[PDB]
């Protein structure tokens, strides 16, 4: 049978197939290579992906996301106590474990995290089946290198619920190394710098005659692209209030429209120096129209960019490594396209240039699909 590769991310998932000797990263039905890991339970319908994410503005308690933060953990774990205070959907204690509670046609309905992750895996499965024109029963699925056995097993259980035999779990650093075709002969020490939408992970990965070992891992579970957007949002909400006597936080729809344009402006500023953020009638009778520069984008986020270096010093200290011991730096996550991030990493490594791809958001799924091909022979 076919074996597909799935990057099951905190904020998004991505599915790849290995076919006639190539990895193809598959578009969802809206033509995107990345699917938001959102599931909504509104008005008797269940939605998965972008349509679910759009429900979050008006139905925040019914729109489930960031389930990867809960999967295989205990309700009283210090990380889960913190996530319950941040997440707007209800999390309950079922026998020591966090479960998600929502309403379906007004009825209280409880889900284990693996049941929500299974709904994301089933959408990625369907994208594969439709593209390949046959049923898919097998998958390689990625996890963070810091996942323990209970987190890996709950990920395998999500696959079983979705009708997927997960024939192999591989860590995100390993998947990145396969995607970039890092040479497997002799011994190489790789720093994998992974800055996504919601989380930051860094690992030291050593490749030794085709054996992959993560020697050390550290990160920041609340530092990613979304934090950079929120800093811009905070600035423009202050400015619009100063100029127009309108506080855009009082209108949830206005906030949703601004967040969309701010995300687009951030992306543009990875290439250009100046971009316009425009919304006709952000509220009735009032247009939003501002310029954001790369310099103001950086000024608003420079403390958060520099915080990424704290886990980097920690993994070097944990592995008793000198900076010069790192043979290469590999960047994964869309947020590594930010020019200031690359510059700060280069400077920390006394001038050594980091390796990036052109699609860092797809590297992990790409490597999962490579592992699928390696397993089929
Ligand atoms: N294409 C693209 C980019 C994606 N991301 C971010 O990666 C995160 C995960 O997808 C998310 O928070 C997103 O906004 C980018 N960030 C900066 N510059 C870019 N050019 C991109």
């Amino acid at each position: 049978g076919p074996v597909i590769g799935i990057d099951l991310g905190t904020t998004y998932s991505c599915v790849g197939v290995f076919k006639n000797g190539r990895v193809e990263i598959l578009n969802n039905e809206l033509g995107n290579r990345i699917t938001p890991s959102y599931v909504s339970f509104v008005d008797g319908e269940r939605k998965v992906g972008e349509a679910a994410k759009l429900e979050a503005t008006l139905h925040p308690t019914q729109t489930v996301f960031d389930v990867k933060r809960l999967i295989g953990r205990k309700f009283d774990d210090q990380e889960v106590v913190k996530d319950r205070s941040l997440l707007p959907y209800e999390i309950v204690n079922n026998q020591g474990k966090p479960n998600i509670k929502v309403q379906i046609k007004d009825k209280d309905t409880t889900f284990a995290p693996e049941q929500i992750s299974a709904m994301v895996l089933e959408k990625m499965k369907e994208i594969a089946q439709s593209f390949l024109g046959k049923p898919v029963k097998n998958a390689v699925v990625t996890v963070p290198a810091y996942f323990n056995d209970a987190q890996r097993q709950a990920t395998k259980d999500a696959g079983t619920i979705a009708g997927l035999n997960i024939v192999r779990i591989i860590n995100e650093p390993t998947a990145a190394a396969l995607a970039y075709g890092l040479d497997k002969k002799e011994e190489t020490s790789i720093l994998v710098y992974d800055l996504g939408g919601g989380t930051f992970d860094v690992s030291i990965l050593v490749i030794d005659n085709g054996v992959f070992e993560v020697y050390a891992t550290a990160g920041n579970t609340h530092l990613g692209g979304e934090d950079f957007d929120q800093r811009v949002m905070d600035y423009f909400i202050k400015m619009f209030k100063k100029k127009n006597n309108i506080d855009l936080r009082t209108d949830k729809r206005a906030i949703q429209k601004l967040r969309k344009e701010v995300e687009i402006a951030k992306r543009n500023l990875s290439v250009v120096h100046s971009t316009q953020i425009e919304i006709e009638d952000i509220v009735e009778g009032h247009n939003f129209s501002e310029t954001l520069t790369r310099a103001k984008f950086e000024e608003l986020n420079d403390d958060l960019f520099r915080e990424t270096l704290e886990p980097v010093k920690k993994v070097l200290d944990d592995a008793k490594y000198e900076k010069s011991k790192i043979d290469e730096i590999v960047l994964v996550g869309g947020s590594t396209r930010i020019p200031k991030i690359q510059q700060i990493i280069k400077e920390f490594f006394n001038g050594k240039e980091p390796n990036r791809g052109i699609n860092p958001d797809e590297a992990v799924a790409y490597g999962a699909a490579i592992q699928a091909g390696i397993i089929l022979g």
